[PDB]
């Protein structure tokens, strides 16, 4: 019933591919109904697909230049997995760690946060 380390892999390439193009709506729309967003991890955590909405307005809204992959996307066979990203505008480095559901939804994500 949980997502394949491949699917996992196919979900999580996706989810660089709308950041990169600053796909909003696409993006939430791969969060399950009641997910939770900690990003950056230690913030205060973001609660439901409205509010996680708000962060992708935040963090797409006023436009992106790129989003892209500095490492390998490692999956796990728990339906989680792992990448190394680099956000620009100015610019970010982002190591992100995600919970997929059975549907194949993001439950959880967490965004480990670097100054450039």
């Amino acid at each position: 019933m949980l997502p394949t380390a491949e699917e996992v892999q196919k979900l999580m390439a996706r989810y660089i591919e709308l950041m990169d193009v600053g796909d909003i709506e696409a993006i939430v729309q791969m969060y399950a109904d009641d997910a939770t967003v900690e990003a950056p991890f230690g913030a205060p955590p973001i609660h439901g697909r409205e509010r996680i909405a708000y962060f992708y307005r935040r963090m797409l809204g006023g436009g992106i230049a790129r989003a892209t992959l500095t490492g390998p996307v490692r999956a796990s066979h728990n339906g989680t997995g792992a990448m190394p990203f680099r956000v620009e505008y100015f610019a970010m480095d982002v190591r992100v760690e995600m919970r997929f559901d059975e549907h194949g939804r993001i439950q959880t994500m967490q965004a480990y946060w670097d100054w450039v």
